[PDB]
């Protein structure tokens, strides 16, 4: 081996993204014949997303996953692509991030950041578990929820009537375990690999934030690649693409026949008064923008 790359993730060992990481890593070392190789570290040992986004851009990390709504502590105007019900699928995002838009976005990210996006997959939609059954938006009255450290997901909370709790990702499950929070939002997936369903008794199909997961080279070590080594990551990225969409469409369909025999109790609350109570969200963030920028988003 002679060019090695270290990619960094929160998500543990058993995830779907870790084991996307590694079809990354193997399809590497595959595809260049052992002169490529990508090492793994997972767990958020190396910080959280936020850090480890500033780890690539000072070159001591060279590929992380990110959504694109996350670009918005750097960019603001992503961010609204995390904002709830915004974006309605991965069809959806994929169209933003092809768009002018998107692709303004991606340039702003290499030019300042020194971040390069090789693609974006779908993590999933997020969902919201709890310590009692949620069947209408204001059984969220009073709700102990813990959301990431991201206004988007603090601003779902707020909105549906919940007392947020912002807080990293590797002290969620204690923190449901000894019920100092109530319940947290995440995708179904996620909510199965972190063992969540054994210390939260419900879950409730809210479908509020559609997560991607872009890709994220360090642009300084893609353009210090030969060719040939840029299309071995280019196939990697897309063979691992390809599998990772599918197996998070595949277990949001076959999660549920398993959470129940896990004994979770799952509700289906409707929809449209969730939608109605995020409407100020929207307000709010086109005020500071300086345009109906999410309006706009959720048309493309
Ligand atoms: C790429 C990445 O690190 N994604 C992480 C996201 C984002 O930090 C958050 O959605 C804001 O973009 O938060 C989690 O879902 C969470 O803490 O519940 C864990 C997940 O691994």
């Amino acid at each position: 081996m002679e060019t090695i790359l270290k990619m960094g993730l929160q998500a543990n060992v058993g995830s779907v993204e870790y084991d996307s990481a590694k079809i990354l890593s193997d399809k590497i070392s595959e595809l260049s014949d052992g002169e490529m190789k990508l090492l793994l570290y997972p767990g958020a040992q190396l910080g959280d997303d936020r850090a480890m986004l500033q780890q690539l851009s000072m070159g001591d990390l060279d590929i992380t996953f990110a959504e694109f709504g996350r670009m918005g502590l750097w960019i603001p105007r992503a961010e609204a692509v995390m904002l709830p019900y915004v974006v309605k699928n991965y069809a959806h995002i994929q169209r933003i991030f092809n768009s002018k838009f998107g692709q303004g976005v991606r340039e702003e990210m290499l030019t300042n950041f020194n971040w390069r996006a090789l693609d974006t997959w779908y993590n999933g939609t997020r969902q919201t578990s709890s310590n009692r059954p949620l069947n209408t938006i204001s059984d969220f009255e009073g709700l102990k929820l813990r959301v990431p450290n991201a206004k988007a997901n603090l601003a779902f909370a707020k909105y549906a009537g919940a007392s947020p709790t912002p807080m990293v990702f590797s002290e969620v499950y204690l923190a449901l375990q000894t019920n100092a929070v109530d319940g947290q939002e995440n995708p179904l997936p996620t909510f199965n690999t972190m063992k969540f369903y054994e210390v939260q008794p419900n879950l409730a199909m809210t479908n509020h934030i559609v997560n991607d997961q872009m890709v994220l080279i360090s642009e300084d070590r893609w353009q210090s690649l030969s060719k040939d080594q840029q299309a071995t990551i280019t196939e990697a990225v897309s063979v691992a693409g390809k599998r990772h969409t599918n197996f998070v469409n595949n277990q949001e369909k076959e999660l549920i026949t398993f959470f129940k025999a896990e004994g979770v109790n799952i509700t289906y609350p409707d929809l449209a008064p969730f939608r109605e109570a995020m409407l100020p969200i929207y307000k709010d963030f086109d005020k500071k923008i300086g345009k109906q920028l999410v309006e706009e988003l959720s048309d493309i």
